[PDB]
């Protein structure tokens, strides 16, 4: 038999291993020599593994790069000019890869050049609050001043927008033990912490879903026509540079002015933690350096697609995607979620190979450039957006396959809250001590759902990954699953450090490579049952039952101001009418769904849950946001990684008490409602009876 069980058992934890270690011997990084030998070697595997069509889809984007004979580094200078104490150059291999070439330093990507000087200001996690506390209650003045902020809590590209806002004139990033050193645990190779000469690479864009910089809108293709650098999409204005915690430290250690406000700015290094500006009486004289030559340059990039013709439905799409491109190694991030796509895509060819076609068309894809900012996943998108819209199914995402060993996480639509479930529970927990109970128990047990007993936690989808184009533009319904860690105890430490490496996960996170099974299982079942199913495995009374919740939420964030409310009218009562109605609907939606031989009417029904989160997109797009366009989830304002929702109501409230013209800011709390109130109306109208 050719079932879900027949290509779940087909998957092998040894073949993820194998996948990882092949994956991650010399580094990848988008746009080299490396990373496109990876992706012809992935087209032919994925060939002989069976697929009907395997392509190269390439694109010239802007990414980049460190000048490899003028290195970035930061300074303490002295009165006289002399650099008293310099930043690392590089990151101390790890055993046994002293001698690997092409190990990118540690850099900002995206950085401009330049070398200012000044005095520091220490702002904590450089958040919107931070800034608040700092201008607003500490009466500090950023205006000028280089700015250091820790690594976490929230996209560093919005660290850097938060701290350009405030007049900075430099950023440096560093990694604090309090937020990368797990107590009690040792510092790679000996353990899994993040030793005090590690760095953290990362992109600094703030590109709000545009793809490359140059070329918002449409495909980077050979015929192109690219904004000009001062035109681009997203770039800082100020330079960027991240740094470990012994640099960290150095440049910390001297810090005056004031105190830190409270605990809550404290991370674990002996140092006082002053917010500054400039260094205690002795060193008042000393400014910091930063020298930042890093260059942007358009460069090619290759995305690997391969097809799964459907057998019934082959112009419906499910896809399964995730990227290839890493920083240096890639142990976890990506290679961890690319070799679970690999396995999937070899068992998926097994079936083809015994005569067994999906329902519908599955298609596969190894994304680049996403470090540099979801660039492959969106640029591909733009050039197939068409395709996709009236075509796409579900979007499944598949990074990281694990961040910790202790139990699953699912970020995903409503609309796939279900099958989640139901899937779950028909996979074997992976988990000591649920040895023979299902991954739902466990999962269950470990992260309990904050409002319903007997069910797991889900969270919205934020961004930060390649889903953001299929999701918030396009408005196809999408998820991503992988094993996380326990919060409560406590992503992981060697995030994009060079340290980030194959030893580390098959020594200290997964060494029977039984989580990455389990997540193999959760991501190819359900791409398994989106593209086999009769009927699509969506939900709609799932989505009304959280737009109920979400609707509640942003009434609640509106009543902290009942004056204005009454002086400017302001009602939610259309947005909750709307919900009322969308949960009606969707309750008799879902009686006609289980009621109704004719392939008609459940193509027109499965029509009709395809086109139910496509419903919930705006095509005038957000507010100065207009790759942002679906009306229920947004990537917050403040921290790209995290999901907001009713982003329109809720940017419109934050911080509305500050706003000079109330009446000019209450009348745009009532259009997004409008707004919002509409678009759930017409969501549910779609799956009225359709004439
Ligand atoms: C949720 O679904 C319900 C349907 O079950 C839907 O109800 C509709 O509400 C609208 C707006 O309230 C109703 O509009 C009215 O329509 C009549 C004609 O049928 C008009 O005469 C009314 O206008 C008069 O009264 C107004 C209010 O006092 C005045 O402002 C106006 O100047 C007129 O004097 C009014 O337009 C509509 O009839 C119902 N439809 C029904 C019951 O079928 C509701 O709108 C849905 N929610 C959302 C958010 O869409
Ligand atoms: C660091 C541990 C990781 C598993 C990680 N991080 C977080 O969950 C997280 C949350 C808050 C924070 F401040 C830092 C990390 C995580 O999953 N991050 C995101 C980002 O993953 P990626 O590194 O692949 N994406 C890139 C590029 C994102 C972009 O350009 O939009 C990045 O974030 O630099 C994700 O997987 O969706
Ligand atoms: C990763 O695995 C691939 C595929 O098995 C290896 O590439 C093959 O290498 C052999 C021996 O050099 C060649 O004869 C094949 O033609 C290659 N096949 C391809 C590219 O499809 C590759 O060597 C492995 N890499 C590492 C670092 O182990
Ligand atoms: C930090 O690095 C800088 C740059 O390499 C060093 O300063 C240079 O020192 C050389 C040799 O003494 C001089 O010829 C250059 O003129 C200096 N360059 C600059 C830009 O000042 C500096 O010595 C290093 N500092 C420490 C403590 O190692
Ligand atoms: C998840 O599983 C449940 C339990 O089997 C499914 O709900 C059943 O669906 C069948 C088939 O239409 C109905 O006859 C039953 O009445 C349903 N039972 C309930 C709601 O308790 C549900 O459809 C599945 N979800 C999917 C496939 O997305
Ligand atoms: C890198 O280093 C120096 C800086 O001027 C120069 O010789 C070379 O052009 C630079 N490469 C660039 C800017 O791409
Ligand atoms: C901060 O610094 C500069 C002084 O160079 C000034 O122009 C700016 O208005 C100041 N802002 C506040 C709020 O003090
Ligand atoms: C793996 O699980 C064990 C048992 O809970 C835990 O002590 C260890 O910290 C985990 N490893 C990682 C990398 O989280
Ligand atoms: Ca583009
Ligand atoms: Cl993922
Ligand atoms: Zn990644
Ligand atoms: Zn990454």
């Amino acid at each position: 038999k050719h079932n879900m069980k027949a290509f779940l058992d087909e998957l092998k934890a040894e073949n993820i291993k194998k996948f990882l270690y092949n994956f991650t011997q010399i580094p990848h990084l988008a746009g080299t020599e490396q990373n496109f030998q990876l992706a012809k070697q992935i087209q032919s595997q994925w060939k002989e593994f069976g697929l009907d069509s395997v392509e190269l889809a390439h694109y010239d984007v802007l990414l980049s790069y460190p000048n490899k004979t003028h290195p970035n580094y930061i300074s303490i200078i002295n009165e006289d000019g002399n650099e008293i104490f310099n930043t690392s150059l590089f990151e101390p291999p790890p055993p046994g890869y002293e001698n690997v070439s092409d190990i990118v330093p540690p850099f900002s990507a995206f950085s401009p050049q330049g070398m200012p000087e000044g005095d520091l200001v220490y702002v904590n996690y450089a958040r919107t609050e931070d800034f608040f506390k700092l201008e607003r209650d500490m009466k500090i003045n950023c205006s000028g001043k280089i700015v250091i902020a820790r690594y976490g809590k929230v996209f560093r590209g919005n660290k850097v927008k938060n701290a350009q806002l405030a007049g900075a004139k430099g950023v440096i990033l560093y990694s604090d033990p309090a937020d990368y050193f797990a107590p009690g645990v040792k510092s790679y190779p000996d353990g899994w912490n993040l030793p005090g000469g590690g760095v953290q690479r990362g992109n600094i864009l703030n590109l709000n879903g545009a793809g490359d910089p140059l070329t918002p809108g449409y495909p980077a293709n050979e015929y192109a026509y690219r904004r000009g650098i001062a035109e681009a999409v997203g770039l800082p204005s100020i330079p960027v540079h991240p740094i470990g915690y012994y640099d960290a430290q150095k440049l910390l250690e001297k810090m005056g002015g004031s105190a830190p406000p409270d605990s809550s700015w404290r991370g674990s290094l002996k140092v006082p933690y002053n917010v500054g500006p400039g260094f205690t009486g002795n060193f008042s004289t000393q400014k910091v350096k930063m020298h930042i030559h890093s260059t942007n340059e358009v460069t090619r990039i290759y995305n690997v697609i391969g097809t799964l013709r459907g057998a019934v439905e082959p112009d419906r799409y499910v896809i399964l995607g995730g990227h290839r491109d890493s920083w240096v190694f890639g142990g976890i991030d990506p290679q961890s979620g690319a070799a679970v796509v690999h396995e999937i895509v070899r068992s998926f060819g097994t079936l083809k190979k015994e005569g067994w076609r999906p329902r519908r068309t599955i298609l596969f894809a190894s994304w680049d450039a996403e470090e540099f900012g979801l660039l492959g996943s969106t640029e591909w998108a733009e050039e197939n957006s068409r395709l996709l819209q009236e075509r796409g199914v579900a979007y499944i995402n598949a990074d990281s396959s694990i961040e910790g060993n202790y139990t699953l996480r699912v970020d995903c639509t409503p609309l796939m809250y279900s099958l989640v479930h139901n899937l779950t529970k028909e996979l074997k927990s992976p988990d000591e001590g649920f040895e023979g109970k299902s991954l739902y128990e466990s999962w269950t047990k470990k992260s309990p759902s904050p409002e319903f007993s007997g069910m797991p936690r889900i969270s919205k989808l934020g961004s930060g990954n390649d889903f953001e184009v299929f999701f918030q533009r396009l408005g196809i319904a999408s998820g991503r699953a992988r094993y996380t860690k326990n919060w409560e105890t406590n992503g992981y430490p060697l995030y994009h450090s060079v340290y980030e490496t194959y030893e580390l996960v098959e020594k200290f996170y997964d060494p029977m490579f039984k989580y990455h099974l389990t997540v193999a299982q959760v991501r190819g079942g359900m791409v398994f049952e989106l593209a086999n199913s009769i009927v699509l495995p969506f939900d709609c009374r799932d989505y009304a039952v959280v737009l109920r919740k979400y609707a509640d939420k942003i009434y609640s964030i509106s009543m902290k101001h009942p004056q204005e409310m009454k002086t400017y009218s302001v009602s939610f009562d259309s947005l909750f009418s709307a919900v009322k109605n969308f949960t009606e609907i969707a309750s008799k939606f879902s009686e006609r769904l289980q009621d109704f031989s004719n392939p008609i009417v459940l193509r027109m029904m499965n029509d009709q849950l395809m086109f139910l989160e496509r419903a919930f997109i705006d095509p005038l797009g957000l507010p100065d946001r207009p790759f942002y366009r679906h009306v229920i989830y947004a990537p917050s304002s403040h921290n790209k990684y995290a999901g907001e929702s009713f982003p329109g109501i809720y940017d419109a409230l934050f911080d509305i008490e500050s706003k000079v013209d109330p009446s000019k800011a209450w009348g745009e709390v009532k259009r997004q409602i409008y707004v919002a109130a509409f678009t759930v109306q017409a969501a549910a109208e779609t799956l009225s009876e359709v004439a």
